[PDB]
DNA sequence: CGGGCATGCCC
DNA sequence: CGGGCATGCCC
């Protein structure tokens, strides 16, 4: 009966986590990840590698999906949208969509016919031979500060892992913040966390 | 030829000026007028009076129209334009334009078939006896910081007195700054004035 | 109300 | 590149 999809962290008897690329704080990076914080902060419409990690390898036709909600209570029942103008500005991806894949020819996007709410869904591969992980190429269409859209409203992303027949086997969660400068905002939000939390 | 309206004041044979009241500078004024700078500062969607003064009385059936222009060269020639969210957001007023007038029942909205630039009009009227001027009320309904719109770029608005035979009488024009904090940036562009102009 | 931080971006 | 200002708004 929820319109709000859970955020609960579950790793699942495959045993998913997500995992990111380590980058430092410096000003210009386009990308950057907070352990502490469990935060992505990343540039309007550049790559956000997400790493998908499994203890067992899931079956055959699993899907990866991944939505975004608003994480404070007060909004968490608003679907998260592209704001108008960014809206207005690839083809397969419906321009009121905030995150896309990009590099996989098998993305399908969801507009969910009871809850309105967006996904984006690619087949799960597993990681080649040698390699610990499979990435996903995620791109965020809109800053959080866009009228109109986030409006400056922190958003989670939740990644689900699910059988062809729809069955959730795993879901994990990150915060992100698609911001101009994400290593200083990553440092500021860390420092505040440090000296104030 | 030109898609670029006239910025130059024209006073005309009538004596026709400009006026505004006397706001102050404190923070929290929904707008006030910078003598100095020839800018008037105000707040998104609030009333923005300005005085008509003319020397001698024009004929009947004059008009008065208001169109916004961009300020800095590299802009003039882009049409000014509400932004796609304010938009999206009167009945009369067609919700591209950026320049409404309130409490008039005459008002006319005007998009130009060859420029593509809007105007608001509504009829001149003279002062009412032992006064000096007319006032209309006009509404700037996008902040100059919109995304899509003006995205930070100043911006004069034009006044041009008109006779029904579209005969130009005069012309005078002010620049417009639509900010959250109309005393606060006013004091703040006087002073960079006085320091460093 | 006014002080002050957060965030985009400096033509 | 990084320093720093301008501007919206603080839940
Ligand atoms: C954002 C992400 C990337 O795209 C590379 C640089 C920073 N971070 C790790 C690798
Ligand atoms: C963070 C800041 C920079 O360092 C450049 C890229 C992003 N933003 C504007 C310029
Ligand atoms: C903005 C204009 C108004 O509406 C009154 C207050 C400030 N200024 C003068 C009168
Ligand atoms: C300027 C500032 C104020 O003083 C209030 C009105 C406009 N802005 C936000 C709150
Ligand atoms: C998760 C795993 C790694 O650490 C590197 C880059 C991505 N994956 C294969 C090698
Ligand atoms: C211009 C003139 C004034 O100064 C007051 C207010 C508006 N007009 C009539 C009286
Ligand atoms: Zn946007
Ligand atoms: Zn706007």
């Amino acid at each position: 009966s929820s319109s709000v999809p859970s955020q609960k962290t579950y790793q699942g008897s495959y045993g998913f986590r997500l995992g990111f690329l380590h980058s430092g704080t410096a000003k210009s990076v386009t990308c950057t990840y907070s352990p502490a914080l469990n935060k992505m902060f990343c540039q309007l419409a550049k790559t956000c590698p997400v790493q998908l990690w499994v203890d067992s390898t899931p079956p055959p036709g699993t899907r990866v999906r991944a939505m975004a909600i608003y994480k404070q209570s007060q909004h968490m029942t608003e679907v998260v949208r592209r704001c108008p103008h960014h809206e207005r500005c690839d083809g397969l991806a419906p321009p009121q969509h905030l995150i896309r894949v990009e590099g996989n020819l098998r993305v399908e996007y969801l507009d969910d016919r009871n809850t309105f709410r967006h996904s984006v869904v690619v087949p799960y591969e597993p990681p080649e031979v040698g390699s610990d992980c499979t990435t996903i190429h995620y791109n965020y269409m809109c800053n959080r500060s866009c009228m109109g859209g986030m409006n400056r409203r922190p958003i989670l992303t939740i990644i689900t892992l699910e059988d062809s027949s729809g069955n959730l086997l795993g879901r994990n969660s990150f915060e992100v913040c698609v911001c101009a400068c994400p290593g200083r905002d990553r440092r500021t939000e860390e420092e505040n966390l440090r000296k104030k939390g």
